[PDB]
């Protein structure tokens, strides 16, 4: 583990040519005397670096803030990442994001199965770990990892392009997001990519709430979705401001992704145990075990896509890992 701080800035070399920052002008001083002309930064960040004139070296991903960013992105910034190491055998790549620091590590962690270092998730995720300790991947990032190998296996897994019909949500036991702790005034987003398609939000006085005996959160949807599917829940609360007015806010209670096409044909449920939600606060405030279902059904034809996503067309099989490498020692060390 190999860090090095210049002062607010933290710089991990996961690998020799695989480095991570954390959190300006020092930014381009430490990477022009240690890689001049042979750098590109892969900023995640949503705010990006208009006003540096160092911005000729950086690359704006602009990935979501909280959540995984969509396959296809993650996919393709991968391969931009390999061609520009392929580029220059002194050129190394510098992953910066937020301080939401999960884009970083996944990133890195997808780079590890997009040069064929791993072909499973958790040999590249306990590597990441090892290189980058404290940072948790959450479950829909290492899901996203997962459907990574999927689609760079020896056999590589087609998705298919049904719709999926999101019939309902049921949320159970109810969790404790009120100020009593006994109850809470749901509603659900979905998004498709980062943006919103659907929420059962409406006006505060509107929103049911529901307590112990209510035994369980029931939510009929009725949308169809296909792709990157982002599903969230939050507790509505209203607060009295100055000026007396209701100000509401909203805490996340729970947050999943999934793909559509990796969703195998006949399945009708989506169940998510507390280990595998994303984005939940404190365990208090989670009844015993706090679980997640959504009921579904697959539709029968192809959805007709604007795009094609870049894995239809690169194949991986000749990758060599040590592409991430300065030298086969250092290469071998790492495993
Ligand atoms: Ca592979
Ligand atoms: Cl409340
Ligand atoms: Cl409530």
């Amino acid at each position: 583990v190999t860090s090095y701080t210049k002062g607010d800035l933290d710089f991990t070399y996961v690998t020799s040519r695989i480095i991570v920052m954390s959190f300006v002008d020092d930014i381009r001083s430490f990477l022009d005397s240690r890689h001049l002309d042979h750098y590109t930064v892969y900023n995640l960040s949503p705010k990006s670096y208009r006003t540096a004139k160092f911005h000729s070296r950086v690359s704006e991903c602009s990935w979501p803030i909280r959540q995984a960013p969509s396959l296809h992105n993650l996919f393709a910034v991968c391969r931009n990442m390999y061609n520009w190491l392929l580029q220059n055998p002194k050129n190394v790549c510098v992953v910066h994001c937020l301080d939401g620091r999960a884009a970083s590590s996944i990133l890195v962690g997808a780079m590890f199965i997009f040069c064929n270092l791993y072909s499973t998730p958790g040999p590249a995720v306990r590597l990441l770990y090892a290189k980058r300790p404290g940072i948790g991947l959450s479950p829909s990032h290492r899901r996203y990892l997962g459907y990574m190998c999927d689609l760079l296996a020896d056999k590589p897994y087609r998705p298919h392009f049904k719709p999926l019909t999101i019939k309902s949500i049921t949320v159970s036991p109810v969790p404790f997001f009120n100020k009593q702790r006994n109850g809470c005034r749901p509603y659900c987003d979905v998004l498709i990519g980062e943006t919103k398609i659907y929420t059962t939000c409406a006006d505060f006085e509107r929103m049911k709430e529901y307590r112990v005996q209510d035994g369980k959160i029931f939510i009929p949807l009725s949308i169809t979705v296909q792709g990157d599917v982002v599903v969230s829940m939050y507790h509505l609360r209203s607060t009295i401001g100055s000026r007396l007015q209701a100000k509401v806010t909203n805490t996340q209670i729970f947050q999943l992704q999934f793909h559509t096409g990796f969703i195998p044909l006949d399945t009708t449920v989506l169940k998510f145990t507390k280990p595998e939600l994303d984005a939940c606060d404190v365990p208090e405030k989670y009844p015993q075990l706090f679980q997640v279902t959504l009921d579904v059904e697959l539709q029968p034809h192809d959805k007709v896509m604007e795009l094609t996503p870049p894995w239809e067309h690169y194949c991986t099989k000749d990758v060599n890992p040590s592409i991430l490498f300065s030298s086969h020692q250092e290469h071998q060390d790492t495993l």
